[PDB]
């Protein structure tokens, strides 16, 4: 069983920059990867920006301490535009790029060739099939899903996804990596939505349906779930938070895999806004208007 | 427009005792009604022990007031084994008895005769057609739904369920009373499960199904939702908390009136536990072993 020390993170976006941040903070040598030096540049600036916010509150007393913390972490995150140039000596690759299967498969098929023999490949994919992406390579026993949640620096959960071919050796290492990252790992078969989303997304859709059916206003449904179920955010607040686009995307997927299914029936209200570009907190408006 | 001051709570079990207490505690004259004296005695007993728990904490410095508060609250709660003799001049009737729709309509039918003209009628049923109950009286415009959540003295949400016949005045009346109790009211049509249970119960079933499917363990699923969604309890912990038998009676109810909807399909595991009388925390065993 190998102990992850060098981690290559492919995708300097929302989920990837977060993943690079935690790994560096927790003592892993990291190489962040994205299509351009400009994009990379911006990502590290965001990782830095996120780090100081963590510094000035983890070291509110001693600013210098917080500075050191920031500089050291940021300094153990290198940046490259071609993952193939660094994976030959990395222990784990965590992929977090476009949620497109063809692109991923193309990515891994290539990396498969450069990466050392012990290197493990993990996809932070939210809706695709891990087993699929895994089959674009000849290294499935070393392939699995390592699903994090936004925002990564804060969310403590991480789902370790096991394809039928992933090996125990590979699994345990991914669990130990998760624990090393300071997160709490949990196991789940390679099934759509894994756990969190499989149980969360259908819930939100139902909320939109009760609203659409005119059974209650959004404001009252949100209140009801916050006060009567103890949820942090009402379903509509949560929808605007995770992104209407993101949701719509995932549900079209599940619907398309099984159209006769009523749980995945589309949503006019959701569709209109996705159309009107109102994506939620992202764009400054979703179901609710934001500053 | 009517202001509730005298409240008649029929049924002193879990929800009933709680409604009585919150009522009495906020200055509402209360008459608690149940089938037998022994029952009433014990029901009033629990309100006392629960009120003191509070007293011991809130009135640490001033113990004198602690007692005063408790005693005044209790003295403001009368008891009776004859519902009809109490409603002669009451403002509101909050029903909270056996969830079987029969006994409900029989009880309400008989009282419609003795209650004053202005008196409003409300059911706390979690899953029953409010209308089926209203139409058991000739007081429909004064008949609504008032859904509370356990423990009624802590949960602040109150679902005010309106039927097509319910008058606006009877609505605005139940809203104020809700506020007067220190609760926060939301509006919803008489759609099965209303809001909260409508969105929570099916989600809890999906968690069980994900388990029965061998996709993940009960423990991880809970962690998943806790750390993944920020929920207070996992669906399994929550299930054992709300009582398995309860849950089932609700899913069965919806299943019958929609024997095809896949979201209400009965669950093996769930039916086996109900069978083995392992209803959850209130049994020491449900999905987990307790006490
Ligand atoms: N949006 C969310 O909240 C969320 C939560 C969990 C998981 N996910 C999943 O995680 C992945 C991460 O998505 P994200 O939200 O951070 O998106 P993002 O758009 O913020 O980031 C993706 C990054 O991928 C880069 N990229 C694209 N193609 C590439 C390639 N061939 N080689 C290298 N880099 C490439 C892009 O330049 C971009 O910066 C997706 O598969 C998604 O389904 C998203
Ligand atoms: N359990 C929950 O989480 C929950 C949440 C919301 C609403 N409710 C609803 O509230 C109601 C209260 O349920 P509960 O959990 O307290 O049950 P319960 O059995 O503990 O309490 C009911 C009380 O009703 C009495 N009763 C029954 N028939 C009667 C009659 N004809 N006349 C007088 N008293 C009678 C019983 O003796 C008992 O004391 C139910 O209709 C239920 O659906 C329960």
């Amino acid at each position: 069983k190998i102990i992850v020390k060098h981690v290559t993170v492919i995708g300097g976006g929302l989920m990837g920059a977060g993943i690079a941040q935690v790994a560096a903070a927790t003592g892993h040598t990291v190489v962040l990867v994205d299509q351009t030096e400009d994009i990379l540049a911006k990502s590290k600036k965001g990782i830095e920006e996120s780090l100081r916010k963590v510094a000035k509150k983890k070291f509110a007393e001693n600013p210098k301490a917080g500075d050191e913390f920031v500089e050291k972490t940021l300094s153990t995150i290198a940046t490259s535009t071609d993952a193939a140039s660094v994976v030959h000596s990395t222990d784990l690759v965590v992929e977090a790029i476009v949620e497109n299967l063809k692109v991923k498969n193309e990515l891994f098929k290539r990396l498969d060739k450069f990466a050392a023999e012990h290197t493990i490949f993990a996809s932070n994919t939210a809706s695709l099939q891990i087993t699929s992406i895994a089959n674009a390579t000849t290294r499935q026993d070393r392939f699995a899903g390592l699903h994090f949640f936004n925002p990564v620096p804060v969310m403590k959960l991480v789902e370790v996804i096991k394809t039928p071919m992933t090996s125990q050796k590979t699994f345990e290492s991914l669990v130990d990596f998760s624990k090393a990252l300071g997160k709490h790992p949990v196991s789940c078969k390679d099934t759509p939505g894994f756990i969190v989303n499989r149980l969360l997304v259908p819930y939100l859709m139902e909320a939109i349906r009760l609203y659409e059916r005119g059974d209650a206003s959004k404001e009252d449904i949100d209140t009801a779930m916050k006060l009567g179920a103890g949820y942090p955010m009402g379903p509509f607040e949560l929808l605007d938070y995770v992104g209407l686009d993101t949701t719509k995307f995932i549900v079209d997927g599940w619907h398309e895999m099984d159209a006769e299914n009523p749980l995945h029936q589309p949503s006019p209200s959701l569709n209109k806004l996705v159309a009107e570009n109102k994506f939620g907190k992202k764009t400054g408006e979703g179901f609710y208007k934001y500053k």
